[PDB]
Parts: structure tokens; sequence; C-alpha cells
């Protein structure tokens, strides 16, 4: 298996920040993909499936979630996938994004939310970001 | 790269209609896939990953989103993937659908919502529809 | 086409239970994947894309949805993907999960909700669970 692949997950001990980690069980960062400055770096040109989920939580705002592309050539962030959700017992709100994109070598991808202080990663599998070359 | 692929996005200037476009940056329509009468036409038999997202917006209904298959042989629409969501400051509501399906040559796929007048495509990456042969 | 693949759907006649079926049109269970005791059994090691959607309905709770891995070696359930949603006319709430994972031969996957009595499968395409080897 030599396809570029990543499936990174939120650091559960970061406070007020969405920090992606690969060195967890059931996470991946293989075959050229790099995690640099919290972004995923594409090893080769091609079509990639790109996806991410966040979970928000509260008790008693507009919340969005975006995956953006930084082109190696044009050093400016373009949204590839984006969603917005409007929300004392607790409430939860997931958002999922995923699509296929042609990327070039060295592009960086970030999966970002506007209010990291609303994230819930109390349990595994709740907040994640991945790519696979197809 | 010779895999059939499409990633089409809502026309932001259509009013009250979900019109899919490929001639945008970060959109795709390659290797046999066609966009005909707002539907995606499958070039060859095989397994395809199929997906789509819509974003709804309001201020101050049942809203659904479906991907359907028209078989070349049986000219009738079958839902492959479907979701329903129940919703003066603004509110937003995304819906995501995605799955793998065996399709035959010439099948048409549509990604449809019941109330296009509730869609929000004010910004890129909010409303999209894609397939990839796997 | 020899890739392991499954796309299973909720049994619409089960009452208060999420029972996955493959013997429906537009469903799949091919090339080694097995459905045993309501779980999907992986035929070979490799990277798999794994996904599932549920739809909840009510009229007039915390609702979650998880895909878990049972390792053949370690017979304990780990959540791979999980989401929680907080909700007389009817209301509906979808949840979608999907990610790429390295699995080993004989692993079992389950897609589970905590309140099957809230599920809505009145129509096709609403509740589904699939994998594809990549
Ligand atoms: S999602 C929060 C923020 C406000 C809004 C206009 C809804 N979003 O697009 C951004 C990210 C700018
Ligand atoms: S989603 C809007 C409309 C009504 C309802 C029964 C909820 N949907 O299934 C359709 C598309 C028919
Ligand atoms: S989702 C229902 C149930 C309660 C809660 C803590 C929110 N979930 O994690 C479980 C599955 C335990």
């Amino acid at each position: 298996s030599d396809k570029p692949v990543a499936h990174v997950v939120a650091n559960p001990q970061a406070e007020g920040q969405l920090q992606w980690l690969n060195r967890r069980a059931n996470a991946l960062l293989a075959n050229g993909v790099e995690l640099r400055d919290n972004q995923l770096v594409v090893p080769s040109e091609g079509l990639y499936l790109i996806y991410s989920q966040v979970l928000f939580k509260g008790q008693g705002v507009l919340l969005c979630h975006t995956i953006s592309r930084i082109a190696v050539s044009y050093q400016t962030k373009v949204n590839l996938l984006s969603a917005i959700k409007s929300p004392a017992k607790p409430w939860y709100e997931p958002i999922y994004l995923g699509g296929v994109f042609q990327l070039e070598k060295g592009d960086r991808l970030s999966a970002e939310i506007n209010r990291p202080d609303y994230l819930d990663f109390a349990e595994s599998g709740q907040v994640y970001f991945g790519i696979i070359a197809l």
C-alpha cells in the first residue's frame, strides 16, 4: 500500500485549539503526506478525497468548519468545503465535510473552525481530518 | 489519471434553483463523466463513490436533500441517499450525503433539494455534488 | 472489480432495531466482506473508507451514532467515528460519519445508535453503512 493517506484527530488535551495529531491509534500519516504547522502537505499531484468532522458542544453563535487549500504556487487560502450551523442541559452539533479535489505537489490543506472553544473531543472519533490519494 | 470523476458546485448567481457547474476552479468533470440537464451521466459500469452537500439558510419547513439514480434501462428515479432536517438573526443548516454504489453505463444521477429558495451559496464550498469511480 | 465493498441499509420492517441488510437493490456485499451478527467483517488487511448515516425523527434526548472497530486480536470495541446531536409537528435529524482506516483481516465493524426507536427508515436511502477497500 503506497497511496498517500492521512487521518488525523484532534488533540484531546489542547485547550481552546484544534491541534491535529497522527500519533494516536487508528490515525494515519503515511506514504508522503506531512503534517506541518497543523496543515496537511500533499506529496504528489493527483485527485484526493478530503474530509473532516467537528463536534461542537454547549450548555445553556454561528459555528463553522472549513477545509481550505493553500496552493504552492499561489500562497492564498481558498475554501474547498465549508459549512455553517446555528445551534441548563448540554447540546451537541456535528459538522461533516468531504469531497474529491485535484491537488498539486506541495499544496497545504487546513481544517479549521471559528470557535475552537466550543469543540468537544471528550471521546475518540469525534473530530478528525483526512485525505486519501485516489 | 483516467478514473471517471466529477465535483460540481452550485451556481451562485442562479436564483431559486440548484444549478450544478463544473467550469469553476476547484471543480471537476473528467474522464467520461458528463453534466447533462443538471444530472451527472456515468461513462462506464463500476463502483462509484457518490456524495453531495447542501447548506440552507433562513432568518426568523422540512428541508431535504436526495441523490437519486436514473437507470438507463429502467427510466425511473430511485433514491440512493436521502436526508431530512427540521430547522430575527440568521440560521444555517448543512446536510451531507455519501455512499458507494454499483452503477451501469449511462445512468444519470441528480442531487436535489425540495426548497432551492432556502439554499445558501454566498461563499465557495457550501453546496457541491461529486462522484469518483473506484 | 475485486475490491472488498459493502453498502448495507437499515431493515425498514425491524421495529426498534437497526438491522443491516445487503439483499436490497442498490446495496452491496461483495469480494470477501461478510455481514455477521449485524457487523461487517473485513476480508483482508488494508486501508478502508468507512461511512454511515442515520436519520432520527420525532414529534413534540441525546442521540448518537458511532462506528466501532473490533480487532481480531484485541476483542474490544474502539470507536473510530462518533457523533452526538441534541434535537406537535415532526422533526428530523441526520448524522453522517466517514473516514479512512487501516484494518486487519477479520476485524469487525459496527454502526450503532443509542436509541433505535428514534430511527426513521420510512423511505430508501436514509440509513446506511458501508466500507470500500482503497
Ligand atoms: S462561521 C463564523 C464566521 C461568520 C460567518 C460569516 C457565518 N462565517 O463565514 C465565518 C467563518 C466568517
Ligand atoms: S423533505 C420535503 C418533502 C416532504 C418529505 C415527506 C419530508 N420529503 O420526503 C419530501 C421530499 C417529500
Ligand atoms: S449519545 C448517548 C449516550 C450518552 C452520551 C454520553 C452523550 N453518549 O456518548 C452515549 C453513547 C454514551
